[PDB]
């Protein structure tokens, strides 16, 4: 239950509900994956969803069109989400976008299925702890849930 799907062959921008900021993925400077103010577009915020086969069909991979990289999400080692080159070769890379229902109808968490992770992007701790994961099969926060943007 509760399979979103994104589109396909068009990039988007992954904005938190709880931040108002967008993910991002980026070669330089450090960090190279953390989120930004979604009122500033930049390149680096622009992602496509590959789509899962087999064990991973209703999932996606999160590919970001300015390094190439997809996202991760893992309990360990650090860091526990990051970026990587490919297009899902790990099964950390795959994520059920996981639709909400309610007050959170129209935004999704971003379930890495094989970590038992969501991803987080909050504001209310220091910046090196904003843009993390959760434990999927637990308490569920603002800050686990996101939306599409194309602009
Ligand atoms: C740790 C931290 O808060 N760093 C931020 C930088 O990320 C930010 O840099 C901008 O980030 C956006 C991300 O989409 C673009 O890459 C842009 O070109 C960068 O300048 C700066 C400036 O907003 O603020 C902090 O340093
Ligand atoms: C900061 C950073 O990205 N370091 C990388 C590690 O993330 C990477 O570890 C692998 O990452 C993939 C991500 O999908 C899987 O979690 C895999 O199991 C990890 O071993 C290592 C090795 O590629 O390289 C850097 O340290
Ligand atoms: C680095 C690390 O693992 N820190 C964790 C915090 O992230 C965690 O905080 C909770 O995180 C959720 C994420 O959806 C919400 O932000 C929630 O409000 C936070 O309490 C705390 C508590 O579990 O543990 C570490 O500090």
């Amino acid at each position: 239950s509760n399979e979103y799907n994104p589109p396909l062959g068009i990039a988007f921008r992954l904005c938190g509900l709880a931040s108002d900021r967008v993910l991002f993925s980026r070669v330089s400077p450090s960090p190279e994956v953390f989120h930004h103010p979604k009122s500033e577009v930049y390149p680096d915020q622009w992602f496509v969803a590959i789509p899962g086969s087999g064990q991973n069909a209703g999932c996606y991979a999160i590919k970001s069109k300015n390094t190439g990289k997809v996202l991760f999400s893992r309990m360990s080692p650090d860091p526990r989400v990051g970026h990587i080159d490919g297009d899902g070769k790990y099964p950390d890379n795959w994520f059920k976008f996981e639709a909400g229902s309610g007050k959170y109808a129209g935004y999704f968490r971003l379930r890495a299925v094989a970590s038992d992770t969501v991803l987080v992007s909050r504001t209310s701790t220091g910046t090196d702890t904003q843009v993390i994961n959760y434990p999927a099969t637990s308490a569920k926060y603002d800050d686990q849930y996101f939306t599409i943007l194309f602009d």
